[PDB]
């Protein structure tokens, strides 16, 4: 219990950028999986859960329960925030950004099946038009290897996390964003995030069948 | 042009909170209204919001553009964010279950009729046993007057704006929680809320009939 411990069921979900985030600031974790709806209401019931939901990371004694309250904090202390408030300012801008994005793209196995594929052009056109021309755009205006600073920060490596996803959505549309193509392959030869994306790591795999299944079951939606 | 400029339409909306939190401050800011689809178009096409939205605000040179990044920075620049990275862990743990149930309230008027007071059960369900208990309880813990270090912060005035929400719900759910409606009662009285609350305010009304037929106008949906 020096290792921060997850709380969530074995699956990408919500914990992921978490998994991601302190992985690439080379911190070693803990995961304990639930399995069932009983592994939830046993949490629920020893007062671990503030708002009864997971995700939960009990990190520097802390039972911390929101996304974004875990990864603001994780990005705080790893000094993965930017140097300033004018800094953190444009890396909230452009992370939540991706968070909207990655919203539609982390929902889309649940949506109603008629809807599905009109959703599913919906998101590929966001990303076309929307999302990775505006990124493009800061990377081609400072000309520099990072989002914010020209140093590393969670800007990249929440970007980069998502293009992995949109590459498993349609390889095709990050084709016609270059220096886009360029930073997913600089952060992905950082020897902690490289560890991570090779074959034994905590990452995760894409939602199926049985995983949706068994997530219907834990948190009855 | 050093009184923050904030761009949207005239009404409630995603706006809302952004102007309760600079008027507890004691900012004075300016608005520029968004009238038509072509208001919006042309703030588009001058290159003004990243993602082609809408909140957009103003401030120390930069054109800000997403809700919580928004906040986030007027919450540090006015010391209303907490002192260290542990209180201000605790502060984004409380206001984003407070965005949670907020997103629930802000996109009701647009739910699909026949489902409308199926979601208006669900949001007085999870106000009753998820929501306020929680938010009963940190008060209670502490028996302090602000809800993280005994001194005021955004989570107060994120929490009590939702209580005013809450209360045109249905005025009787908070009865059951004593300690929060005395925090409603004394961050309702600190003068620069007080002026807020006050009649001739910045303070935006309820979505009617006209303003969500106004919404679905200029914002396509
Ligand atoms: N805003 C919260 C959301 C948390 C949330 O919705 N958690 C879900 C689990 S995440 C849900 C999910 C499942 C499949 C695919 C994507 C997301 C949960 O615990 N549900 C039980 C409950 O509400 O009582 C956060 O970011 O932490
Ligand atoms: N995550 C963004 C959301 C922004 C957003 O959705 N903005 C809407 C306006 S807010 C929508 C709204 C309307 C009525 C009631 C609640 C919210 C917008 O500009 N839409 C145009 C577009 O997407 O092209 C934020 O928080 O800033």
């Amino acid at each position: 219990a020096e290792k921060p411990k997850l709380h969530y069921f074995n699956a990408r979900g919500r914990m992921e950028s978490t998994r991601w985030l302190l992985a690439a600031a080379g911190v070693e974790f803990e995961e304990k999986f639930i399995k069932s709806a009983e592994d939830l209401d046993k949490l629920r019931n020893d007062g671990y859960l503030m708002f009864q939901q997971v995700p939960m990371v009990e990190i520097d004694g802390m039972k911390l329960v929101q996304t974004r309250a875990i990864l603001n904090y994780i990005a705080s202390k790893y000094n993965l925030y930017g140097k300033d408030i004018k800094e953190r300012a444009l890396i909230d801008m452009y992370i939540e950004g991706i968070a909207d994005l990655g919203e539609m793209i982390l929902l889309l196995p649940v949506c109603p099946p008629e809807e599905k594929d009109a959703k599913l052009a919906l998101i590929k056109e966001k990303i076309k038009n929307r999302y990775f021309p505006a990124f493009e755009k800061v990377l081609k205006s400072h000309g520099q290897d990072y989002l914010v600073g020209n140093k590393l920060s969670r800007a990249d490596i929440h970007l980069v996390e998502l293009l992995y996803y949109v590459e498993e959505l349609d390889s095709s549309l990050i084709s016609s964003f270059p220096l886009l193509k360029a930073l997913k392959t600089r952060i992905s030869n950082l020897p902690t995030v490289k560890k991570f994306l090779q074959p034994g790591s905590p990452r995760k795999p894409p939602m199926d069948e049985k995983s949706l299944e068994e997530a219907r079951k834990i948190f009855r939606f």
